[PDB]
């Protein structure tokens, strides 16, 4: 489609979360042995269009910053790499940004240690939502996370519902965080609530049994014959190392893989696989291809700060990825 | 439809509010002035539900109810008066039941002082949503406040999903009341949201007005318009005085006129409607006759204690009604 | 001390909860069968003031009500039997009046059920508390209740300092509701602070156990031995049918004889007993008299609607006491 | 004193707060700018003690931690600098430890960003308060903040009351923190009633002011007047650079003075100039000489790694004080 139905300014406007993450300087230990960590913006949909901003889309957010350094530093970070920070608004009941300190045992041992409780993000209200804003923008990036609590998953549907009638296609990142829901069940419900409404849904395996409210492995056969009965024309079911399937509503299957890489830090894998991956659609390369600059951003991501696009297109041109599993 | 996909034993189960409704016993007073209340079960649908009853429909209630005298109070009458009480759940964490304390001031100046906050009916969990017992009803009646709080909000969707993949119609009935949410923004998200998964939805025109995120008059054939791009069959849209109008997806529109009345209290006017008008539809009446169950009930219980058939259609047989509004 | 140090209008000001008791109609039975339930004022200190303007003493009281019916009930309620009402502050931020429905099973059984979550009484603050008022008394009587929360607590404890540096003698009713506090040791760490600052503590042994942090009796002779080190120059510890005691920092010592009842409802048995007791004191009789003042209105109270002083005396006269417990 | 009515094992045991300091690499700058953290312990009574065991006193500790990473480094930190962890609890309901990011703007310019809210410190309770833990110290540091919110107010509160029936003597040191109270006048309430406890009472006079419920400077002549009718026999107040003055009950006074210091951050002055104030009153130096350990200790942690007793003796030898001011 070279073309659209409407003039777009931006190439993806991301709703939710903007927080503090503070990382290991010295890592490969138990982070009580941690002595200093470094300050990043962090958060699924910032991290996305931060990502997305590197390799030259313009990006948009929607979100609720605190009102201290915390948050001016979110705003002046996405402000200086190009992000429009417009649409951010700042928190006036004293809320604090949320705080993810990361924890590296090995490069298989990684976590989180999360300060998630009333946090600034998560009072962004239906209220400050813009329709305006969001009619600007090729597609809306909702993040799960931000569907955990009200306001901010009443804000979330609002945006989903003016996305839709404004020709904004609606990329839903599952993004699944256990300890910022009450229970499973009701991540089941809002997820396969919002799933039915988005064009595109992208999520690991994983990630897609929870929408499903299910405790074990689904078929991804019997996820889209569901999901396709509803708004989705495209769906992205992602495997680690066994790769990553892209699913259309007109029958089609692809195929992407892992690149074979020397992981340092697993955080951010999945915010670079959807920056890159949309990247590559909204720049005409077809899905195929666009699996793969998903996976090579990924790979960079852990290894590595976010990728450009000549890392992954020499990543991609190494063709080191994994088949095995 | 004289024979269902399955066998039905309930003709309706309702999901949400079953609490104390205290009524003025010296009322056209302010009160302040009224010293004695006498104790009923309320709760929008669980008014429904005794009344539905009380027409000889069998029905069933999915809700939450106090550990105490008031919870065991509201079990006992329900099962009393010939609703299944089986699921109805017990809470264990010290949750007190809804009270509504009415007020008579005259005949046109009716109120409630609500105790509401963090009250049992709304800790109505996923987890207590049963999908043996939905599949058994032919209707699945929700009530609009028990969207208004989690987790009530989700039992509700997930009740809605389960009553759709077993066949049993999903009845929304727009119940608002405005002081148990937080904004008309918020109560426009969900309300749209459940009416567009609906297949019958019922409400008042300023009901309407909430769920299509308006704050003056709508249209019925904007509303209508709109709504049958979803799921819904059947939409009735009340106009109090000016009387009711049902519209249906194939294109037919039905006109039902309110009762002259000798009017002492309105509460309970718009539960009575509903269980009426849907006993007449299950019944095989047809919606134009429906229309004037639901109004004829719905005169009685405000000049009156809920009404009989045998009450109801001596009404609509002396034929009073207003039509010069 | 038939003159003070200064002049004094009121001879007592309480603090703390007025809220709406809802009484039985139909009784001896569980609050399930009761059908009909009578509008009153309650709460220990305004019972407490009530009853002593029933007795014909200058009563004031500092408390915050809630902005609707029943904050308007309990003021014109309480004005009308001549308390003054000029510090009961109206609650500006929706918080509802606590309600309290009463079970009587039988004469023997008799039960709360208590809606005591975020109410307004508890809401009371430092702010609120004025010091020109208190003042103006020649006793501040303080219940246990209103220490179970802040901002209450410590508007309480201001009254205290205020009433104490204004050579106003401060009463502390023990009043005890165990459902209104965390724990017991929460309960005794501020019932020990107050009794040790108040001039004089009326309890049952069973309030005072709770204060001295035990779970099992205690012993009177040490309870005194341990206040006697503080403040207190008189306390009360009552014991039911085994009567009351009264002991003095001088080292003296007096008993009171519970009376012979029919016994309808033992609420506000303790409140009765309270403003008697003052009463008396206030009006000269002595301890001795006082301790069967508080007892025979105590029993009339539980056997009717608060006592008058002709009742009480009369009932004194016929001498009708328990003396075999 | 040079022994005790019962032996001692512990020089001084502080309870309230352990956390998290993270304190700015890059300073003398926004923290918006500053993009590196060190991470130490913080809080002021785990700061007191921590400092106390630098200068060779035995240290122990009451209070609550998070079940994660952070609360096991304050504890490992702790124990491996010789403070006594036996009494430090694990909260076992998913709650943070608090969160202090420091800003130093320039030497005149410091703050702190602070994540405080449902905080594990604040959930230490009554039941986790040892009265044979308390026993076997000489004395018992209680911070200010600690009282800010129940369940550690009332855990303080029990604290106090074992320390003086087992002879422990209670200091209380005033740290004041506005953000962590609802009024000021709520501080002064519990600050008031605390100090009128303790024996000792250390603050700032900015600190006393707020214990007094006054918004303008009080007179230290009259603050004493006030305590002294109380526990107090010792009652510190200090003045920044004007000095700091201790007052007995006996009637002297005496006379500290600032260090001429090269200042880079102001945190952590108070705590230092306690430990070091008490090390000396503890090793029998007198009141005047403690009171230069207590201020060449603040010079010294302000303008450095907390001070040794060599640092401390050898900054009071070369006598380079403020006495301008």
């Amino acid at each position: 489609t070279y073309e659209l139905s409407t003039d777009r300014e931006f190439d993806l406007i991301a709703i939710g979360r903007a927080c503090i993450d503070l990382n290991a300087v010295e890592y490969n230990r138990p982070m009580e042995e941690t002595m200093t960590f470094s300050k990043y913006v962090g958060g699924s949909p910032a991290n996305i269009v931060i990502g997305s901003s590197k390799l030259g889309l313009k990006a948009g957010f929607i979100g609720k910053i605190a009102d201290d350094q915390h948050g001016r530093f979110i705003e002046s970070y996405m402000r200086g790499v190009g992000v429009d920070t417009s649409n951010l608004v700042v928190d006036q009941e004293g809320h604090k940004t949320g705080l993810a300190f990361t924890e590296i045992k090995s490069p298989e041992e990684c976590s989180i240690l999360m300060y998630r409780q009333d946090v600034a993000d998560l009072y962004l209200s239906p209220e400050e939502v813009n329709e305006a804003y969001i009619r600007r923008s090729k597609l809306l990036l909702v993040s799960g996370t931000a569907l955990s609590k009200s306001p901010s998953r009443e804000a979330v549907l609002k945006a989903i519902r003016l996305a839709k009638r404004n020709d904004v296609k609606v990329v839903f990142e599952l993004d699944y965080r256990p300890y910022s829901w009450e229970t499973p069940e009701e991540t089941a419900v809002y997820y396969s609530l919002v799933a039915e409404q988005s064009d595109i849904v992208i999520g690991t395996r994983e990630e897609f049994d929870v929408l499903e409210n299910r405790t074990e492995k689904g078929d991804n056969d019997e996820t889209i014959r569901y999901l396709f009965k509803h708004s989705p024309e495209l769906i992205v079911i992602k495997h680690g190392v066994e790769g990553s399937f892209a699913y259309t509503k007109a029958g089609e299957a692809y195929r992407g893989y892992a690149y074979k890489t020397k992981v340092l830090k697993t955080f951010g894998a999945g915010d670079s696989y959807a920056s890159a991956f949309l990247y590559a659609l909204i720049s005409g390369k077809g899905i195929e291809t666009a699996l793969k600059y998903g996976s090579a951003s990924a790979s960079i991501v852990v290894s590595k700060a976010m990728p450009s696009v000549e890392e992954i297109e020499a990543l991609i041109e190494k063709d080191e990825t994994i088949t095995i599993a």
